[PDB]
């Protein structure tokens, strides 16, 4: 397979640190003017992670129409994400304005709420099925139907209701609750499987709408799942498999929101998810 022996090159040779920069300096530059917008600070968890202006998602509400969310749109693929920050404590009513608006039916976290002893993001769903969330900014219900705890991520089916209307969708909302405080998984089996139960679940499928993935910063681990999930759908897709050149589609993904892919290692980690999700998928059952 291509990838996996210019990763055997990469890695003997150490040249995981070269690769990454010179992935940072071919990436997009685009214009982030809404993100900066006074008004907006307080809509940001990090000031230097913003959305490009132009796949940036826009809240239905005008008002302040501002989320930290963009669409990844992989036209080959025929795979559309969101990929956003973990919600902050003021923003978790826009997240689910946008999971309604967008018309999302999963949700993908790949954090804990609390990592390193700080908050990466709000506690932004319920945790018993008795006591629901009420975002009244946003008039939105949310209700915990049922939770499915796995030794490396946790499914839980949510019930989204809005109020204005009583439509109520349910949600699902898998999350990977096993990526290490440090570095990168030592193996990439349990993201796979992590990556298969999105699939299985229907949540990736076109009939809805994009998938909403987040970490804390929605670029990191965020884009390490997107940049799998893509990769090995084109690599069925394509006549060629060994035609799929990762380094190309992160820099397709990075079109659509900066810095997708954090460390050097998150790279490596994601050729080895990539290489071994391969032989999972390119036969084998
Ligand atoms: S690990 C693959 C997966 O789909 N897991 C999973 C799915 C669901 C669920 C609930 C409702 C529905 F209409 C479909 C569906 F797949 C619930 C729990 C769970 O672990």
């Amino acid at each position: 397979m291509e990838m996996e022996k210019e990763f055997e090159q990469i890695d003997k040779s150490g040249s995981w640190a070269a690769i990454y920069q010179d992935i940072r300096h071919e990436a997009s530059d685009f214009p982030s003017r809404v993100a900066k917008l006074p008004k907006n600070k307080n809509r940001n968890r990090y000031r230097d992670v913003s959305p490009f202006d132009h796949s940036r998602i826009k809240l239905h509400q005008e008002d302040n129409d501002y989320i930290n969310a963009s669409l990844i749109k992989m036209e080959e693929a025929q795979r559309s994400y969101i990929l956003t920050q973990g919600p902050l404590p003021n923003t978790v009513g826009h997240f689910w304005e946008m999971v309604w608006e967008q018309k999302s039916r999963g949700v993908v976290m790949l954090n804990r709420v609390m990592e390193k002893g700080s908050l990466k993001c709000a506690q932004y769903w319920p945790q018993k099925e008795e006591k629901e969330m009420i975002f009244e900014d946003t008039n939105l219900k949310l209700t915990l139907i049922s939770e499915d705890i796995k030794s490396y991520y946790t499914v839980r089916q949510l019930e989204l209701e809005n109020l204005t209307t009583q439509e109520t969708r349910e949600i699902l909302h898998f999350h990977y609750t096993t990526w290490p405080d440090f570095g990168v998984p030592e193996s990439p089996a349990s993201f796979l499987n992590f990556l298969f139960c999105v699939r299985e679940s229907g949540s990736l499928s076109p009939e809805h709408g994009p998938v909403v993935v987040h970490c804390s910063a929605g670029i990191g681990r965020s884009g390490t799942f997107c940049l799998a999930d893509t990769c090995l759908l084109l690599m069925d897709k394509r006549k060629d498999p060994s035609s799929v050149d990762i380094k190309k589609v992160l820099l397709e993904m990075r079109k659509f929101r900066m810095g997708l892919i954090q460390t050097a290692d998150q790279l490596r980690f994601s050729y080895l998810a990539v290489i071994e999700g391969a032989k999972f998928i390119m036969g084998d059952s």
